[PDB]
Formats: C-alpha cells, sequence, structure tokens
C-alpha cells in the first residue's frame, strides 16, 4: 500500500502531502548520510511559508557529533527539545525511516528498530507539507495513507 512520490529528489525538499495524515498513515523516507554531514532534518510543516516561516509541528532533526533533536515550530517559535542520544545514523550509511503516525502522537524507526516517540504538538491534520533540509541525500519519499 506504499505509494512513492518522488525519487532522487534535489535537496532541500519541500513538497504538498498528497492526503491527510490521518493515525495508521505511514511516511516512509529512504536515504543515505553523506561523508561531510554535520545535520539534517525531516519537518512536517503547515505549508511552505517562508515569510514568515511556516509551522514545523515535527522536527526530526539528527545532528552528527551522535543524536536526535525533536521539536515544534510554533509562530516562528520553538519549543521544548526532545533529545535522543540512542541514534541508528551514521556517516556513509543507508537509511529507511517510518514515520507512523498515531492518535496521540508519532512513532519513529528506523532500519525496522523503533527509535523514538512524540506526542502531538499541533494537530496532525493540520500538517500538509513536508520538508527536507541539510546535508542528506534521498532516495525516496513515500506515504502509505489510512484515509
Ligand atoms: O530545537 C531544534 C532547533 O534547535 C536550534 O538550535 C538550538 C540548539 O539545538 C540548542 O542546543 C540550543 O542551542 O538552542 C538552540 C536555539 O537555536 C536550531 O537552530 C534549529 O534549527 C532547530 O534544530
Amino acid at each position: 500500500n506504499l505509494q512513492n512520490i518522488i525519487y532522487n529528489p534535489v535537496i532541500p525538499y519541500v513538497g504538498t502531502i498528497p492526503d491527510q495524515l490521518d493515525p495508521g498513515t505511514l511516511i516512509v523516507i529512504r536515504g543515505h548520510v553523506p561523508s561531510d554531514a554535520d545535520r539534517f532534518q525531516v519537518d512536517l510543516q503547515n505549508g511552505s511559508s517562508m515569510k514568515p516561516r511556516a509551522d514545523v509541528a515535527f522536527h526530526f532533526n539528527p545532528r552528527f557529533k551522535g543524536c536526535i533533536v525533536c521539536n515544534t515550530l510554533i509562530n516562528e517559535k520553538w519549543g521544548r527539545e526532545e533529545i535522543t542520544y540512542d541514534t541508528p545514523f551514521k556517516r556513509e550509511k543507508s537509511f529507511e525511516i517510518v514515520i507512523m503516525v498515531l492518535k496521540d502522537k508519532f512513532q519513529v524507526a528506523v532500519n525496522g528498530k523503533h527509535t523514538l516517540l512524540y506526542g502531538h504538538r499541533i494537530g496532525p491534520e493540520k500538517i500538509d507539507t513536508l520538508g527536507i533540509y541539510g546535508k542528506v541525500n534521498i532516495h525516496s519519499i513515500g506515504f502509505s495513507f489510512s484515509s
């Protein structure tokens, strides 16, 4: 039931999500971390506005020094950071990210292994845009919708 919408998108990638993120929806992102990476992010956004900057419902931000920082941007202001230190990401290694949308939270597994949970701060129904930024190569972006 997984239907990819784009292959090898140029980064920064900003795209419209074709259907609503209802409970049970999956977002599947397949990529690869470059040799010189410092960090990258997957942002689930409300709109693609740049001025003013669009709210980010779910900021999923792997940093390579390593860790994953998650947060929410509302009215151009960042909320409280939720930091995961048990990170599966490494440089020169490929990955598969699966984001599960649940009623009350997102659930993320990388490479088949569970990674983290993140409670909704903005109602997921307000998400219509997917943004991927920073140092990362993306092989594919797909959705399995539950509408
Ligand atoms: O919370 C995610 C955002 O972090 C911002 O930087 C933080 C940094 O992570 C934290 O340790 C402390 O320095 O506060 C900073 C506020 O800017 C990034 O600038 C932003 O891109 C998000 O990743």
